[PDB]
């Protein structure tokens, strides 16, 4: 039997209490939605592996207990665990399978305690682990009505007791206990544990709520990799797929003859050091098996090659140097080691890649009266470079005279031979040492390991391996020409490209397994919870030749573009505006198609229109909307102050005294985060402190009808702060800071309070309504806002005469924005975006610093402390100056992001100051500068790292067609507008500015002549009054 | 705009060894924020292209009947015969522009993303700014497009540099020619020079030598025996294999932070370039700039944008 | 490394070990030059600004 | 092109026909790897030898330079043939 288990298998990863903190944990959890065993138990009248999760609703207990272990025939130590009435008993013994065990011959361990358990049959769940010999229990008790087995709920398993077993478990079994031996029915369930990564809610008492499984689909895998609960709507790029290769196909060249290395092992005389013997061996089969199958070694030693994997590793050539050694010199042989027989006899290269094998020789080379047959020489000229012969047996000059002819004084020919015995040999009897030297993976390799070839597969991602270069990949027919002599391929990356077929001579093509990025493609977690997957730049043929999660691949909805496969969305032919961009114009949206689901279309670019142009048409509005739009701008981030010495190692005076010496990089580091925090001052202070003195709103706040009680500041509240001003201060979110301030990093306060911020924006204020642009330039010169209003329109080349014309509609349409932008400011969170995000950024990076100090660095632990409790001085400084280099790295990576942040920062601040200096302090002509429109004024509002302008602009509207003419011919002479520009009713002609219809009579004042109409295209003809 | 990149941890640091798959999860931290900081970069380029050519609310289209008082616009508003919705000079843009290596940086898991907007999407935007520009002026930057003779336009461009309108009227056919010969001798210098798109090639060229850089840092040693994993695991038991895969771990993620490092510099200049250009689509095509010599030499009358790979090209129109 | 001067390395180390505390000051100095080139490189930036 | 480094002699060689016009014309080759043998012997001098024939008298040419530890630029054709050096 089977069934499925929902929410199943969650238990507390560790004794530690935390409180509203998502934590990611990667451990043996029971995947959710599993196929676990429903198990039932009748008489008649399991493998343990990776951890097991076990669940009984029973009463009255059948299950009386279980038993654990390898083997459960003696063979190895078991494990039981049995329950009665009163108590349980836990033993660990030599259990020879009390009916259950015949006798305990060897018993190591026993446990007694409290017992572990506590139509209404309700749940008993246990998890069993087995890590480090370390055995551990997790329970929890639920009473349910019994519905059905396994019900939708949530709960963790408290841990129990864990006992320090320290023995072998592969298999479990439950026992079947009777009180005759009567027939009875029984049923529990059954769920294997994975290596899973969960993510756990934790409420405020600490309880894990709720969870998540990051490993099971898409929506999950976004949810785990943004650490929420909670995804906005968009597209997340999650962990990479990659086609997993289906078989393993190995090429070695057909060689069968075995290499005769048992031969230089077992020679009945070995050349003597001086004249040591090497010989290539090649094109035949080697093993490391058979050379202590003939005879037992003393002492393996090599370098970069382990002993294990030699065999399935191909040999270019090898060469094999086998000599007798006395006893105590056997250490003398290792690269860089100096001595006589090193400097005088044979020494080898520093980097020498190769095994040696050395045993004792006593029995075969000692002799009782003295062996007097192995000589060595410990004279010559100099000393003798890697792999070189010295045999001439000539006398040496050791002595300060020319030693000539047969010998000299004080002057000796190569040393008399060792009078070797075999009794007097204690410690100091010869032995033989074989040395195995290489080189592998440069040239054709002749000689292989025992391991036989496979056969060749072709169009399909295998482990192929070819004389021990392994990779995994597609092979394929080669276009390119390899020479006989050549081998392998390589690329610009130093990476194989092509290959020789060490059987048939063949080349063949190396293409690594087709992968690329999984993107997931969801709406509001809270409006849906189908999602899209793209793979990226992938054929969508090959997808469904990848059918970890599955669920999707069944197509059925697969659409193809440039940036990739999708599947989960349905291609529609019609544009909509595009929220969530998929790449190579495609995006993604959730709507109806009445069912809601996930679709892909090409983006639209807006509404298709064609402007109504003619010979001699224009558009001439005769309307006009007072647009108030916000413009959020960062002017300055959190000024932060960091030391090393309490970051990179808190109260460690070793630690302190190895760090001094990077006193230049800390002060290089302290002289960075000083310069950013004094250009934040700077930034604030440029943009804001723009005014010498201080102004004062009068308390008579009469301005022809507009209302500026939402911007000027209100007395009544402490902080001398407006309505928006208020709003926007509310609208940002400014504990994890105490952890940051503890771990040595702090933050400096702005030289500029708040206060004094809204201060300074405040004066702005009341210099703009009160003096116009004039406080900007000298001396502030008071002006009405009426005619300051006029002159503003005077400069979009709007003729004042509009303004005190339409003066209350005017001052109603200023209201009714402010008041737009006080409601979407009050309704939405997404006004304040880039303030927001800012924060964010500085808290994220800060967030991101602190969590690097759990990060080892190679090191056995991260903390400093325990590394040096665990280690001896050297190893704790060879570990902590590591550690600290690491940490080091980790800070200049910071100050080094800080200073681009800065960089961004700063210009963002000097558009900022750019923009209080034109917009705020005057009027601007550059278009789109100062907000949509021709613009009138701006406003600025103080907010949390930045400043908010209320960009007040013109915006034209309710046009109308009229017939125009470049020009008019009255007297056979042209004339033209003076400003402004002729159109026609149908019948008379009117000069009119050119962004408010106005018509007025064609005289002399408004036009001036030039030339005659014969040479302008397009004049037309009527009067012009005197 | 650059070229948006994307990189994997695993397939570059660690090509596809589960061994050094869970040596690397231990510095899980150094790559989320890569990734983070990669994507930002992208995030940005497809802003960057939004804020410099998405400035239209609507799609405009040229009239059929081309007639703009002599001013002969055919070498760059689109021609329908082409597939590429494209215009000459857009088209000689593209052909001047060059974009084997790209397999080996796939293969190595430096992939690059797809612009959200194609080349046919930002041409019609181009060609959206062209007939607004021609048939409406600047007016279309403020509020509604509202339509006028090119004939007016270009007197009240002559107005704005303090040149009487009279005086291009009167001279109507003459301006009309001179602006033809000197698309004339764009399309003549475009086409005989390969010097003429430095910035955009030379960009393009920063961005392949970066990730060619970054593809030949896998042949440093950076201390090991070797460059590659897969011999140090076939030749290696953990105890040591795992030294030595830690020490070219920390070498390849210092390559790739000095990568993303090198990337957001580059990034933040070319983000410098869109504003400048954003703030020239704002000021020299949606209206008359009065900033000296900063829509071209002279006397500036107006502009033309003109898509080209990953830039954008002004035709400052100029009174001199 | 055991000293700041290579030429004591060289004088008081036989090659392998002088070139394992020499690859480790050459990647010590290495990251002090691509430190100051990317602090150039972000100064060079304010200053074409 | 003969060379013995660490007791290990390695040999290159090619044969290149060329015409009448006179010795060492701009032609451009490279010499494909023959045999390694390991000689593991000091070496500081060499000699070619001749063979006759009696000792008819006659003339004969060749040509030696001496390697010289050297950075080069090897250039690979579509073949993998190195086509120019620098
Ligand atoms: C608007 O301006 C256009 C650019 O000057 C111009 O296009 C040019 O038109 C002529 C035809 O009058 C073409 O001349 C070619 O004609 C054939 C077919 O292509 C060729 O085999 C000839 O060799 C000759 O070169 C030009 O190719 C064409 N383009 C260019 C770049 O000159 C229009 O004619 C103008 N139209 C109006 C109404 O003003
Ligand atoms: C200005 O008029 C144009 C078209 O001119 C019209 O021509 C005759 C048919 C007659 O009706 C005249 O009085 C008109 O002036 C308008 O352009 C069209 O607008 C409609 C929407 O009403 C649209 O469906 C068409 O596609 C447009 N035609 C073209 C060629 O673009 C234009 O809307 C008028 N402008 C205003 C502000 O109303
Ligand atoms: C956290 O635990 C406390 C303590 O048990 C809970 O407080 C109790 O809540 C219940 C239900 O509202 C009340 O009947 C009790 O009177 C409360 N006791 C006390 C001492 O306050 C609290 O509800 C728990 N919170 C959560 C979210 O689980
Ligand atoms: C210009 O547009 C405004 C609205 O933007 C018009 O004002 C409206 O006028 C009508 C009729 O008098 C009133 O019912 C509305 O209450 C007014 N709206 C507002 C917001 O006050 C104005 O009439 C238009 N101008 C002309 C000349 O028609
Ligand atoms: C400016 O607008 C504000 C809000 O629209 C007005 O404030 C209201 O004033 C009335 C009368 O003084 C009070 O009864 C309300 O409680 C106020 N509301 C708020 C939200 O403050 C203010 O009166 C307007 N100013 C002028 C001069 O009309
Ligand atoms: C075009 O505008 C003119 C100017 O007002 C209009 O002419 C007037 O029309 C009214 C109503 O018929 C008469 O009372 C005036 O005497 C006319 N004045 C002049 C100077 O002619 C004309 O009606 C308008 N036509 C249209 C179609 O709007
Ligand atoms: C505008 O009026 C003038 C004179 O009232 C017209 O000029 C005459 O045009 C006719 C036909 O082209 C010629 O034969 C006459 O010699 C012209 N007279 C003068 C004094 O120049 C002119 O044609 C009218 N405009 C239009 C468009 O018809
Ligand atoms: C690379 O090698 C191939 C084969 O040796 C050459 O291919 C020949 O090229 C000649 C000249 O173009 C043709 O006449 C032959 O028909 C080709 N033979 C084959 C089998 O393809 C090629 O030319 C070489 N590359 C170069 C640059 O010379
Ligand atoms: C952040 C956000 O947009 N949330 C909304 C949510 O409030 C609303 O209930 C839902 C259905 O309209 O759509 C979504
Ligand atoms: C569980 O797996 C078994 C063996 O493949 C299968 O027979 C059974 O149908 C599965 N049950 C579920 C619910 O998947
Ligand atoms: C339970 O078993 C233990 C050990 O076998 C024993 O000491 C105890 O007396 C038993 N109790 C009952 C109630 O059976
Ligand atoms: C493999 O065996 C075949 C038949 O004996 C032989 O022709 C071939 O040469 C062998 N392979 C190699 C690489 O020599
Ligand atoms: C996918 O492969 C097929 C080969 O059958 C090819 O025709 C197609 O163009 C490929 N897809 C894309 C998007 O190039
Ligand atoms: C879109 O239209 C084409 C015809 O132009 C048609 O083949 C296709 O089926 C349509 N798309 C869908 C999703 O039906
Ligand atoms: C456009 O204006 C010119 C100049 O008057 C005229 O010759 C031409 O006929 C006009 N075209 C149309 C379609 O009215
Ligand atoms: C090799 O021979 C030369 C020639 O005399 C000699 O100087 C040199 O010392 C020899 N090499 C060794 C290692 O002795």
């Amino acid at each position: 039997a089977y069934t499925n288990s929902f929410t199943r298998g969650v238990y507390y990863p560790d004794k530690v209490f935390r409180s509203s903190v998502l934590h990611s944990t990667q451990d043996l959890f029971l995947p959710f939605f599993s196929n676990v065993t429903w198990f039932h138990a009748i008489h008649v009248s399991l493998p343990f592996n990776d951890g097991v999760y076990f669940a009984s609703t029973e009463k009255s207990n059948i299950i009386r207990g279980w038993i654990f272990g390898t083997t459960l025939d003696s063979k190895t130590q078991s494990l039981l665990i049995v329950n009665n009435a009163t108590n349980v008993v836990i033993k660990v013994c030599e259990f020879q399978f009390f009916r259950v065990y015949s006798s305990a011959n060897n018993c190591t361990f026993e446990y007694v305690s409290q017992p572990f358990l506590m139509n209404f049959k309700n749940l008993r769940e246990f998890v069993f682990k087995n890590i480090d010999g370390y055995f551990k229990i997790y329970s929890k008790h639920t009473p349910i009505n019994l519905v059905r087995d396994l019900p939708q709920g949530f709960s963790a398993l408290e841990p129990l007791v864990d006992l320090p077993i320290g023995i072998n478990i592969t298999r479990f079994q439950t026992l079947l206990a009777l009180h005759g031996w009567t027939a009875g029915a029984a049923a529990y369930y059954v769920g294997y544990l994975q290596p899973r990564t969960f993510l756990l809610k934790y409420n405020e008492n600490g309880t894990i709520t709720d969870a998540v499984d990051c490993a099971l689909d898409p929506l999950s895998e976004t949810k785990c990799t943004l650490k929420s609960f909670t995804v906005e709507k968009g597209i997340y790029q999650t962990s990479n797929f990659r086609v997993q290769p289906t078989e393993s196909i190995v090429r070695f060249p057909n060689i069968t003859n075995l290499c005769p290395f048992g031969e230089v092992f077992n020679a009945t005389r070995f050349a003597s050091v001086y004249a040591w013997n090497r010989k290539r061996i090649s094109n035949c089969v080697a093993d490391y098996s058979v050379l202590y199958n003939s005879a037992s070694f003393s002492t393996f030693k090599c370098y970069g090659v382990s002993p294990t994997k030699l065999n399935d590793l191909c040999f270019t050539n090898v060469y094999a140097d086998s000599f007798v050694i006395r006893g105590d010199e056997v250490r003398q042989i290792a690269p860089g080691q100096t001595g006589k027989i090193a400097d005088y006899n044979y020494k080898l290269p520093d980097d020498f890649t190769g095994c040696v094998i050395a045993w004792n020789s006593n029995n075969l080379d000692s002799k009782v009266g003295g062996n007097y047959n192995y000589l060595y020489r410990l004279f010559r000229k100099s000393n003798l470079k890697p792999f070189e012969r010295d045999i001439s047996t000539e006398i040496y000059q050791a002595g300060s005279t020319p030693c000539n002819g047969v010998e000299g004084f004080n002057c000796y020919f190569p040393l008399q031979s060792y009078g070797f015995q075999p009794t007097n040999g204690v410690g100091y009897q010869p032995y033989r040492v074989v040395v195995l030297s290489f080189e592998l993976l440069h040239a054709p390799a002749t000689v292989c390991g025992p391991k036989k070839s496979t056969n060749l597969v072709k169009n399909k991602c295998v482990n192929f391996n070819f004389n021990g270069l392994t990779g995994t990949g597609v092979l394929t027919e080669s276009n390119k020409k390899f020479l006989p002599f050549q081998q392998f391929g390589r690329d610009i990356a130093d990476t194989t490209d092509a290959v020789r077929d060490p059987q048939t001579l063949e080349i063949l093509d190396i293409t690594p397994c087709s992968f690329g990025g999984v993107s997931v493609i969801t709406p509001g977690t809270n409006t849906s919870n189908q999602v899209a997957v793209l793979y990226q730049d992938v054929n969508c043929t090959e997808v469904p030749v990848a059918i970890t999660w599955r669920v999707y691949s069944t197509g059925s909805n697969v659409f193809q573009t440039r940036a990739g496969c999708l599947i989960g969305a349905e291609h529609v032919n019609n544009s909509y505006e595009c929220d969530i961009p998929i790449g190579a114009g495609i995006c993604a949206s959730y709507q109806t198609q009445a069912s809601q689901s996930i679709i892909a279309y090409t983006m639209s670019l807006g509404a298709e229109n064609s402007v109504a142009y003619s010979n001699n048409s224009i558009a001439i509005p005769t309307n006009f909307t007072i647009s108030v739009t916000t413009e959020i701008l960062p002017v300055s981030m959190t000024k932060t102050s960091v030391d090393c010495t309490m970051y990179i190692c808190g109260d460690s005076t070793e630690c302190s005294n190895l760090l001094l010496q990077y006193g230049s990089f800390c002060t290089q580091l302290n002289r960075a985060l000083t310069g950013i925090a004094v250009e934040q001052d700077k930034n604030t202070q440029e943009v804001f402190a723009q005014v010498k003195q201080i102004y004062k709103t009068p308390p008579i706040k009469d301005f022809g009808g507009f209302n500026f009680s939402q911007i000027l500041p209100d007395p009544s509240k402490p902080s001398k702060r407006s309505f928006i001003e208020d709003l926007l201060f509310n609208k940002v979110t400014l504990d994890l800071i105490c952890a940051q301030k503890f771990n040595g990093l702090t933050v400096l306060p702005p030289l500029l309070t708040d206060e004094m911020i809204a201060q300074y924006t405040s004066a702005l204020l009341a210099g703009t309504i009160t003096s116009g642009w004039t406080f900007g330039a000298g001396a502030a010169l008071q002006i009405p806002f009426a005619m300051q209003m006029a002159y503003r329109f005077n400069g979009i080349g709007v003729t004042q005469n509009v303004l005190y014309e339409n003066q209350k509609l005017i001052a109603n349409q200023f209201n009714s924005a402010i008041g737009k932008i006080q409601d979407s400011l009050s309704s939405t969170a997404s006004a304040l975006g880039k303030l927001q995000d800012v924060v964010n950024q500085n808290a994220q990076a800060l967030n991101t610093l602190v969590k690097q100090l759990s990060s080892n660095f190679g090191a056995i632990s991260s903390v400093l402390n325990d590394i040096l409790s665990r280690l001896d001085p050297p190893e704790a400084e060879v570990q902590i100056d590591r550690l600290i280099t690491g940490r080091l790295q980790s800070l200049q990576t910071y100050v080094t992001q800080q200073l681009i942040r800065a960089a961004e920062i700063r210009a963002s601040a000097n558009l900022a100051a750019t923009k209080m200096s034109e917009c705020v302090l005057g009027q601007s002509k550059r278009v789109d500068f100062c907000g949509k429109g021709y613009h009138l004024m701006s406003f600025p509002q103080s907010a949390p790292h930045g400043v908010v302008f209320l960009h007040v602009t013109y915006v034209p509207a309710q046009e109308k067609n009229f017939t125009t003419a470049p020009a008019i011919c009255h007297d056979g002479k042209a004339h033209f507008p003076r400003e402004g520009v002729f159109v026609s009713n149908g019948t008379h002609w009117f000069v009119t500015q050119r962004n408010f219809y106005e018509p007025q009579i064609i005289t002399t004042d408004n036009t001036f002549v030039s030339g005659n109409c014969d040479v302008v295209i397009g004049i037309v003809n009527n009067t012009v009054y005197d």
